[PDB]
């Protein structure tokens, strides 16, 4: 395949780009990195910012999950119909990234002490996405415009992982709820989400979710 | 088109997009938001993620500093010559954002206890940008390709505030040192960087730097 994903055996920051590739019917290869290979040090030292994912599209080598999402969005026509929609797509993705960083901090950094406070604050963090939906054709299509964008896949992932963290958190958000059901039912996406290559990976690297 | 930036009287997350506008010969309006006005609550409630900057470009309203940078980059032709360069631009900008996040956490959250460890870890955080410069026409031009991008303005800001935090932090990095000097000397940028509207604003909102 022309695309290669180099990552740990986890969903994590590669979940959204994999859904994207799967739902767009694109071929890719997974190169899996074990704790042992990572602790050896040489791969890590070769990575631009000492981190995975690493991504290859022929001889173009990329780092940073949002860089990969933008690159696939650009090349696969999932980045708005014009320059205005492209900006709105970015605004969504930035908000998605912001909550993801808070999620990651909780998971890896203080799950036991921090979880109750995090869940109390969750609805205030989810509301901007409901608002965005309410303002785009009554929330019945995508997060921006009338075609799917890389931000939809990233937002969808963020909502799925939060329903695992806080079951029922979308009960307060009818548009986000319907949106999850709707995108998850796209046939290629539905098949990928049900498959062992997705189901048999943990969400995170430390066994918390 | 016309442009408006709504923000606190600080450089912070608006410094890079202001440098972009100035260097590109663009005109803009500053709407300054005081501590008192922000604490009142109504502006904040009206902001998509309850954060500034808020940006207006004619009828288009944007939030999130990197969304504003990409929008200005897209519409003004500061986003690489092709898809490969656009992707590398994003990769640089995401890396700048990551280190910016750490800087902000230090400044607002942990300045006294945390600064020594932060400064000790700094060279390893700067090395990737030196490397990227080394791989692009010997570091003689821009961070990506041979035309300026929005990532150059963001990286330049990151470098300037870090020289304030850790004087001499670029001395081991010849390409970065020369890049800062060279970009800073661009006539419109030089003029803006010397102006009271930049010089007389603090870097951050809490008086630390
Ligand atoms: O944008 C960034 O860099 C992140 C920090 C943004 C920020 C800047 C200033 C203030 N205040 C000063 C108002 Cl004059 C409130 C006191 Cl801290 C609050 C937040
Ligand atoms: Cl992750």
């Amino acid at each position: 395949p022309p695309y290669t994903v180099v990552y740990f055996p986890v969903r994590g920051r590669c979940a959204a780009l994999r859904m994207l590739l799967a739902d767009q019917g694109q071929s890719w290869k997974e190169e899996v990195v074990t704790v042992e290979t990572w602790q050896e040090g040489s791969l890590k030292a070769s990575c631009l910012y000492g981190q995975l994912p690493k991504f290859q599209d022929g001889d173009l080598t990329l780092y940073q999950s949002n860089t990969i999402l933008r690159h696939l969005g650009r090349t696969l026509g999932l980045y708005g119909k014009d320059q205005q929609e492209a900006a709105l797509v970015d605004m969504v993705n930035d908000g998605v990234e912001d909550l993801r960083c808070k999620y990651i901090s909780l998971i890896y950094t203080n799950y036991e002490a921090g979880k109750d406070d995090y869940v109390k604050a969750l609805p205030g963090q989810l509301k901007p996405f409901e608002t965005l939906l309410s303002q785009n054709q009554g929330g019945k299509t995508f997060i921006v415009g009338d075609q799917i964008s890389f931000a939809d896949y990233n937002l969808l992932d963020l909502l799925l992982i939060h329903e695992v963290l806080a079951p029922g958190c979308l009960d307060a958000f009818p548009l986000l709820s319907a949106y999850v059901g709707r995108l998850s039912a796209r046939p290629k996406l539905k098949a990928f989400l049900a498959s062992p290559e997705y189901v048999n990976l943990p969400i995170n690297g430390n066994g918390k979710q």
